[PDB]
């Protein structure tokens, strides 16, 4: 399979070529803000190179929230998200599940996740990825994704399965792949991060593998399992040999 890296937005190429990359996973802009993505003087040389190139929309995207403040701008920054993915030619947009605000309003936040996904405008495909914390989330455990999944699988919504998440929430790295294709039916993307914390923590602090908690061959076997490409998200430094590690085990 194609493994790379999570790279800053500043030169794609670049950094995928001396990180070994064959794919590149970049946030539009800053992860964490509600600013409209912003127009690149770099768009028609991206959209015309042949590395691919995953975005990650921003961090505070909430589908499934209640808040009316919160929802509303949501849809807009995907929306607006996907539109700025498309103009650099990009191979998918990657998605938080979102969360409620306590655990009586879970089935209303699947419904507000399909009502986005009703309204959704792509030209690039949209991945789901499951979460760490513990926040009344959409898809942190498996059993809520099974729900989640029930209210929004037939709408093409795709799935990426992020290791240090699923370690982080509790569930086991064995058969994660196994138990959450039993659902979706698919994994379009791995996120193959080793955490720094112990299983089950609820805390999202990635790690390079080997330099954490998750003994490396689990995450290898989950790489193999799921069949996916593969986008380390980890520090830059070990990134590098994070990809390499995993091309080899992998023999790709
Ligand atoms: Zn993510
Ligand atoms: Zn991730
Ligand atoms: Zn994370």
């Amino acid at each position: 399979m194609l493994i790379g890296s999570h790279v800053s937005p500043t030169d794609p190429l670049a950094a995928a070529e001396a990180e070994g990359a064959d794919v590149v996973q970049i946030f539009l802009g800053n992860p964490q803000s509600w600013k409209a993505p912003k127009p690149r003087d770099d768009a028609a040389a991206l959209k015309a190179a042949t590395l691919p190139i995953y975005v990650h929309a921003p961090y505070l995207i909430n589908l499934a929230s209640a808040n009316n403040r919160v929802r509303i701008p949501s849809r807009k920054i995907l929306q607006e998200t996907c539109a700025a993915a498309a103009d650099i030619g990009a191979a998918a947009v990657i998605v938080h599940g979102g969360h409620v605000a306590d655990d009586n309003d879970i089935d209303k936040g699947f419904q507000r996740w399909r009502k986005a996904l009703d309204r959704l405008e792509t030209e690039v495909p949209v991945y789901l990825e499951n979460t760490a914390g513990g926040d009344h989330a959409m898809a942190r455990r498996f059993d809520t994704i099974a729900r989640l999944w029930d209210v929004i699988g037939d709408t093409g919504i795709g799935f990426c399965l992020d290791t240090c998440h699923t370690w982080a929430a509790g569930e086991a790295l064995t058969d994660a792949v196994d138990r959450i294709k039993a659902i979706t039916g698919r994994i379009d993307l791995v996120h193959c991060n080793d955490s720094r914390d112990e299983a089950g923590s609820g805390r999202d602090r990635h790690a390079n593998l080997g330099s954490g908690q998750i003994d490396p061959d689990l995450l290898v076997a989950a790489v193999k399992a799921a069949g996916a490409p593969v986008i380390c998200e980890t520090a830059d430094q070990g990134r590098k040999d994070d990809i390499a590690f995993l091309r080899e085990r992998t023999g790709s």
